[PDB]
């Protein structure tokens, strides 16, 4: 384009234009997208705040002569390999003084973003760089999978030993190199390009090729090794630092695995996540089964799958979601979760309240609801709910939120029936679109899996506390769901809880319940060090529902003995139901000692804010001791810590405990430093 | 029955008869089944061996006044709770001097084997007892799930405040107790059985019941807490000790979860594993959808599911399988895997060999094949293959085996297509039986999951080394399998490998291959501390198959430039294929350094036996150092250890290294004890 006001970026650097022709942002332009998203982050938090350009810094990372990563400022497109990375230092609302993370990305313009050995080792090197520092690792996927190739240098000289030069159509015995060929190879110092066995047949000496190696690196299995290297590297990263991936253009083979292994993923619409392309699969099946890769790995697959946690309309939207997601996680591994108080202060009642005879969206209880007569506040901070995995297993709702500024993972139950429509596979003619009815308050294979996935994702890397508004009748025990292994997924939940490292709150909501099958997987004893359970005064819980209980312990016979109190079975049947229901109250739960407290929904925000803040504080103190006295149970630690509180402080008063502790952090630190004396030598 | 030769056991103890009427062995008779199975174990190993009754000892475990477990010899049926346990000490072929394990079981005759709080705490107490000692925990499931009940004492006295004594059909306002009732309760010291509010209405004073608590323990949520307690307890046990469960009669609710959480499970035919019973589910759906619980949790569900690893014709068969399974695992956590040499010695060639143009069952390569001209030996010890999870995801084959006596987990690939027939769910009228074609050498969601499950099951509790005869073309990238999340299951494999703690051998078989998608998940770099890869001289590996490679790097144009070597596309197309194929040889793998060695199938048993034995030995030495010098990478440890070998010993000679090490264990132990001097104070 001639005569533009400013320089034509796409001309100054043709690679930028190639990227665009490919439907993705040029890799070197992504740091600018992060600056833009970060700026927006501020405007949304505080319209005023005068922001300067030093609030965002991006330094490209490359390997020095010794293979170690260092920072450089160079012209975009100078990358010698197809993988690039940047260290981002950015001041944000949660971290005004700045937080850091790295961004690794394929360069779709460099050999179609293929993963060659060098790209793989660079990617691995960047992952370790992030893990060592404990900072988040953002991956931007735009690739063609493992790099392929043949030893081109052997193509113009190989000879074929036919069964008879007369009719080639008769076949060949092997391929070989003449003494002339062996020479052409030695002339270019490419003798290792081939493995041969010198044998003379009638005419001349023919070196039979037993194996083709090639002089150029990155043709086959060496690309597979590096492929596995970064797969395992990413598997580890996920249990270590916050990991996330943006699928910004196709992501193929190892590319698709990196997306899942990183777990948290945002798919830009129209950018497929595939294993094998449609053309190839069509060859596998014989006919023209698939039209595009989007049928195999588009958002309708992966987002409905749970592989993609969120979809983005474009690259910038993807970056914004990443930035939004990061606002809930620690600046780095083991640092405190980022407190961020906003307009919606902790001290207030909860407005929206569910009713037994009225349908509702659990999201209203979570983030509040907008009504004609004004906004009704929910349990958590207004506008702080960030839902994820929203395109899969709608039976359960998961996301991040803030409670008076405290970030945490939230799991709620969708009470409304879900219409899960499964498309028909083109590969099968006899296939027809299928509709699955997923009853509310019932775990299914998908929703059980999602529940566990969320717990693990809240725990690993995010290191967030969690609240589960437990409200399930049980798991689906029908044949299809049972055959579909609902037990394995249900069990994944218990496993996830056992592994949780931050405070957990299990709370049965106002019109909610827990029964024999559901309570099993969320009881506080699964992980007593982190879990606490609470039931609303209007919640219910017992092994069986009232109907089921009477149908077994208040049979027709016993129902008649009661006729001796005053045809009339209808009303008496109702009486027995109420008799049973009077057993499933929060009061019995308190009496039997299975919950910490029974609560009143409207007061829940106030109670949980201080309960959580109080816990974050004691936990902090407990960890400090776990690095001193060492050998000591949690019971002994938490007890010693509480022995330091002033005698008149009421251990049961959350607000008092939290308040006294924050007033004496340094004083408590002195008592700890002085405890080092307990250095059993 | 009168006039029997010996006492009528079922009469002496009626509970034994009740158990039988229920289709299961009386709990106290199970130890005898273990003795029988153990005796058989010997006969099968050595027909001769004169066995005495002291080779098997079973001591029931009960809680003493302080709640601690102790041994007792008492009359069967004296159990005050519905859960029982035994400590078994038994000499076996693998452990001639004896090995121990515990057996916990529901007593189906005690309150239908329901899980009450006491049963739950006993079960938990036994699990910890086993974990502390590091011994296997066998669970025999025969139950009705969580115990239920109502406060019976409140049934004969509750009163109802009708809207008008005239027409009860009009409803009631609440239930209450008269001053007479409150007295009946105080007379039996059951005042807490109810929560009321004294209010006087016209007539007398009526105490409105707000909550029914009940005096008897085990009615509701207290059964749910204990339920969650043992769920989490079992979740932990699985990552700690060898865990296994025999479903000997129905296993309900928490009962079904215990089976999965324990992971390894053997289902006796006709004994259902269910969440909710058919009658109840029929109520849920309205109509008479299900006939029996077997439709919901019978072997056709759970065995085809992968929830049940094996099925047994009867209780005794179940016990035998348990005993057989245990013969491959350490007597207790962290003890060496049980070496058990048999007739089939290590020093011999492998007979059965696959052919490219011939269908075969991978089991033949594993355990050998019986033919008309005699027995053809496989890679592993004759008769040592114990397949598991054989009713699910047949695309992959898993089991335990012995290599010259060394036990290990084995994973092989089923090359034959699998006909996976999925029954139709009665709940859906529009449902029809479905047939799934699972191509061989291709991972599917189920087979990927099974592959990972096996790795985790070999690692946790079993603590076994592993060999994977890696032979997959890739994962199924079609729509259905992609939508069914094959990526998540594929990723589970990488996770399992990362967590493996024993030596691992990845070996591409004689006619096998690995490609871009499959190699990703089994490369040695995923876990370099334990993994080693090998390729047969007749194996193949590269990113793409030859067809795919030519279709991209040897297009029609380039194919014509080759026409200048001597219509004839057919033969030249064949030529290009061979050109590509010459790239995917074990030789290139060795050159690029991606495998430890290329091998010859017939010599594999000899090579692997000494390679594994050599490794088990170095690993042992490495752990000893990991308890001394501590802070040191594996590279530094393995290096120091090898520095102790005699200078003339060839580190690369497996047999020599293993042999010298076993000759100097004690001498090496002295060098270690002397290394304690390195006690950086
Ligand atoms: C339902 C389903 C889904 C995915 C499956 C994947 C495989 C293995 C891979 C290995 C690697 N591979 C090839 O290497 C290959 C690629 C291409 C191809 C490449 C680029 C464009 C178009 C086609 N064409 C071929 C034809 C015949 C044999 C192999 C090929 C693809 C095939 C096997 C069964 C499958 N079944
Ligand atoms: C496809 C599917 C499969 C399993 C499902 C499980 C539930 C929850 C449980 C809670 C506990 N429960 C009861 O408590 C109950 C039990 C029995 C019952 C008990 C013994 C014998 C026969 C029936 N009858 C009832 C009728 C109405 C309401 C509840 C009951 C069973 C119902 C919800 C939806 C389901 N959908």
């Amino acid at each position: 384009p001639i005569a533009t006001p400013y320089p034509v970026k796409e001309w100054l650097q043709p690679k930028r234009y190639k990227a665009h022709l490919m439907g993705t942002t040029y890799v070197y332009d992504f740091p600018e997208l992060f600056r833009q998203a970060s700026s927006s982050q501020w405007k949304n938090f505080s319209a005023d705040v005068k922001l300067t350009d030093d609030f965002f810094i991006s330094n490209e990372l490359i390997e020095d002569e010794n293979g170690e990563l260092t920072e450089v400022e160079r012209e975009p497109g100078a990358n010698a390999i197809g993988m690039v990375a940047f260290k981002i230092t950015v001041k944000t609302p949660e971290y005004p003084r700045g937080r850091q993370f790295v961004v690794v990305a394929n360069d779709i313009t460099f050999k179609i973003g293929s993963f060659g050995p060098q790209e793989d080792e660079f990617f691995n090197k960047v992952t370790e760089y992030a893990r060592k520092r404990g900072i988040p690792r953002i991956y931007l996927a735009a690739n063609s999978g493992a790099r392929i190739g043949m030893a081109e240098e052997i193509v113009p000289l190989f000879q074929v030993a036919w069964n008879d030069a007369a009719n080639p159509d008769k076949g060949f015995q092997y391929l070989y190199l003449t003494s002339e060929g062996m020479e052409t190879l030695k002339k270019f110092d490419k003798e290792n390009s081939v493995l041969t066995e010198r044998t003379v047949i009638n005419g001349e000496e023919r070196f039979v090729i037993k194996t083709i190696i090639g002089s150029e690196d990155g043709l086959g299995v060496e690309c597979l090794r590096g492929s596995g290297l970064i797969a395992g590297a990413t598997s580890r990263a996920y249990h270590d630092i916050f990991t996330i991936t943006l699928v910004t253009c196709r992501s193929v083979g190892i590319g698709a695995y990196l997306v899942r292994l990183g777990q948290r993923a945002i798919q830009v619409e129209g950018q497929p996540i595939i294993l094998t392309g449609a053309p190839a699969i069509n060859k596998m099946l014989g006919r023209e089964v698939y039209t595009s890769n989007l049928q195999l790995g588009g958002t309708q697959i992966m987002y409905n799958n749970g592989v993609s946690h969120l979809t983005a309309v474009d690259d910038l939207a993807g970056v914004e979601k990443i930035v939004e997601w990061m606002s809930y996680v620690p600046a780095k591994r083991n640092m405190p979760v980022p407190i961020l108080e906003t307009k919606d202060t902790w001290d207030r009642p909860v407005d929206f309240t569910p009713t037994n005879d009225e349908t509702y969206d659990v999201r209203w209880m979570i983030e509040g609801r907008e009504t004609e007569s004004g906004f009704e506040y929910g349990l958590f901070d207004k506008g702080s709910f960030f839902e994820t995995l929203s395109g899969w297993a709608k039976g359960v709702v998961v996301g991040r939120a803030r409670l008076g500024g405290i970030p945490l993972g939230v799991i709620g139950v969708e009470t409304r029936t879900v219409e899960n429509l499964i498309p028909a596979d083109p590969a099968n003619p006899n296939s027809a679109e299928t509709l699955i009815q997923e009853p509310g308050q019932v775990w299914h294979p998908n929703s059980a899996f999602k529940t566990a996935q969320a717990i693990n994702d809240f725990n690993n890397g995010e290191q967030l506390p969690m609240m589960i508004l437990a409200n399930w009748r049980g798991f689906s025990g029908g044949q299809r769901d049972m055959f579909n292994e609902v037990l394995k997924y249900g069990s994944f939940i218990v496993d996830a809880l056992v592994d949780y490292k931050q405070p957990i709150i299990i709370y049965i909501p106002p019109t909610g319940e827990l029964r024999g099958g559901s309570w099993v997987v969320v009881d506080p004893t699964i992980n007593a060090d982190q879990m606490e359970m609470y039931a609303d005064v209007n919640a219910r819980a017992g092994v069986l529902e009232p109907q089921g209980m009477v149908g077994i312990k208040f049979r027709r016979e016993k129902l008649l003995d009661t006729m001796n109190r005053l045809e009339l079975l209808p009303i008496y049947g109702q009486i027995s139901l109420q008799f049973a229901d009077l057993h499933d109250r929060s009061s019995r739960m308190v009496a039997k000692g299975v919950i910490s407290k029974e609560l009143e929904w409207t007061e829940a925000r106030r109670f949980f804010f201080w309960r959580l803040r109080r816990r974050l504080n004691e936990e902090y103190l407990i960890k400090r001791l776990s690095h001193q006295v060492g050998e000591a149970s949690r019971l002994e630690k938490i007890a010693r810590i509480r022995s330091w509180y002033p005698a008149s402080v009421d251990h049961e008063d959350d607000r008092q405990v939290a308040t006294w502790i924050e007033e004496n952090y340094k004083t408590l630190d002195d008592k700890l430093k002085g405890l080092k004396l307990e250095s059993f030598a």
